């Protein structure tokens, strides 16, 4: 039954702001710009001011564009937060979260810095979630009430580590989108629709989905050969078709030069006879390799 | 059962001529490494001291070398001796070398068919196995069903080179997927976070993420990059910096999602930024496509 406010009303603040009017949560609204309220008003009190949307709830949520955004709106009204739960679900760096969570707690503001894994149509269905960090008591106070937006998952005390994740997680998910621009655009030279090799294209990444705790098995233990079917110097000999068939097509494949580049450097460096993730020993931090 | 030769018995063609002799063809092998022959002589297979011998046993012959040029030195030699025959390549190789390679066959009274293993050597002859084939429509009909022994048999078209398209679009989804896979591995790392702690929650986030590619293929299909947009382009974008920007604040390397993030700024100049990010397919695709 807890109050709830939100601040910023972008697509993002909109669906959480009407997850929780369906949730039944006493919800109040706030943005730069007041139209955006309107609607959400006629179905949620639009306070007019920043600090009145603070102080209706014991529970802050805050969404705007990124942290500079964020500091402008919040840092006025420090102590109308003192002693509230505020959950900043603002993109950013680990730096940024870490920094905005000292700074709330000199302030006594139960800070919780949060990443939404989620489009805005898919908030209170179960395909969101959102990776929360920061004090374990101010997350478990307000779990039940989060969980309104999707999972909820605590990733760490360490402020900046749900934003280490987001980073992480939309790394993995844009690096499978140039994949996927770039075999359109190999398949595309022929003329052939996308929509004729999607259904194909999805169940091959599907399946290459799966090799992620291959790659991290091999990752923690530090063997990269224990396992392998198709070898590193196999994999980069092959590679180099991909490039010459891209320029025979017409189709650039500059996309795939960075990790080609890596593979053949692990192959003369002696990796040849293990697998594609030994590359990540020439981008993981220096300390860790 | 139609009699087959396997033409190169490394761990792929070694995987084809158990696959065979398993399911009760009269199998003859040849490699260039005799002892790989000898291994299957062990199973079977009719040993062949030279290529000529091997394909005058087979109407079918299947070879599966490491590249098309290996296949060149070892088939052109015995271009006559393959005339009348079917001859299956499953060489990896671009599209122009199975092009030319269907060239020199219809040229030699050699049926030709150019296929592409999606595949490990494992998983050959079991459900999970599937090879594409492209080129002369009647060598795949007559054949067919020998070589649904390996796996499923898709026919993706006629043009020799379609195999080798459709192969090399699918590992190139797959290899930007791996690219991204290290890419996030490295940055959990930075803080000392086990691989293996972030590997569900990423596997999970991926499996969701490659149904996403029905979409794209709309937006590429109809080049209509801004309906259906929750979050454009040119907010990814600035997303995207701050993601760089974490990286070396966290001393990780980020160069693998460099050359992405410069095709959607240049997007984003050009106009674009309301759009998605499928619209940097214009910046790759072959120019009479844009
Ligand atoms: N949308 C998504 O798909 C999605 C998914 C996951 C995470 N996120 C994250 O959620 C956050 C919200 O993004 P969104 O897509 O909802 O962005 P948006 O549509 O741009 O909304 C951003 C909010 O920022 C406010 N804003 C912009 N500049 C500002 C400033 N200089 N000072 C104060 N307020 C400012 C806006 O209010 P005005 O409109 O009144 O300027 C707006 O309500 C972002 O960090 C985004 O990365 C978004
Ligand atoms: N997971 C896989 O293995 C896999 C999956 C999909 C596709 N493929 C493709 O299948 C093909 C074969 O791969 P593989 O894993 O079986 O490679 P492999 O185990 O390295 O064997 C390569 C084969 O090529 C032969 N070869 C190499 N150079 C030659 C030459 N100059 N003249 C004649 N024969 C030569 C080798 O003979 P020697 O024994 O005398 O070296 C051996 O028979 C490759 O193009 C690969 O891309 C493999």
């Amino acid at each position: 039954a807890t109050p709830v406010t939100i601040i910023g009303l972008g697509a993002m603040g909109t669906a959480l702001a009407n997850a929780f009017l369906d949730a039944g949560h006493s919800t109040t609204v706030w943005n730069r710009t007041a139209a955006r309220a309107t609607a959400l008003a006629a179905r949620a009190h639009h306070a007019e001011t920043v600090t009145e949307a603070i102080a209706a709830s014991p529970l802050v949520i805050a969404c705007v564009l990124d942290y500079d955004a964020f500091h402008e709106t919040l840092a006025p009204a420090t102590d109308a937060l003192a002693g509230r739960a505020l959950v900043n679900l603002t993109t950013g760096t680990p730096k940024q979260a870490r920094e905005t969570a000292s700074w709330a707690a000199d302030h006594r503001i139960d800070y919780l810095d949060g990443k939404i894994m989620a489009i805005p149509p898919g908030i209170a269905t179960p395909d969101s979630f959102i990776l929360y960090s920061g004090p374990l008591g101010t997350f478990e106070a307000h779990r039940s009430t989060l969980e309104v937006l999707g999972a909820a998952n605590h990733v760490g005390t360490d402020a900046g580590l749900a934003s280490l994740h987001d980073i992480a997680l939309l790394t993995g998910m844009y690096g499978m989108i140039a994949g996927i621009l770039q075999a359109f655009a190999l398949i595309d030279s022929e003329g052939i629709p996308a929509g004729d090799l999607a259904p194909m294209l999805t169940n091959w990444l599907t399946g290459a989905a799966h090799s992620v705790a291959h790659y991290a098995q091999q990752i923690d233990t530090g063997d990269y050969e224990t396992g392998v079917v198709f070898n590193l110097a196999h994999q980069s000999h092959g590679f180099a078709k991909l490039v010459q068939a891209g320029e025979d097509q017409g189709v650039d494949v500059g996309l795939l030069r960075p990790l080609f580049e890596l593979m053949r450097h692990q192959v003369a460096a002696g990796y040849g006879n293990g697998d594609v993730a030994s590359v990540i020993e020439l981008i993981r931090r220096e300390e860790r390799r």
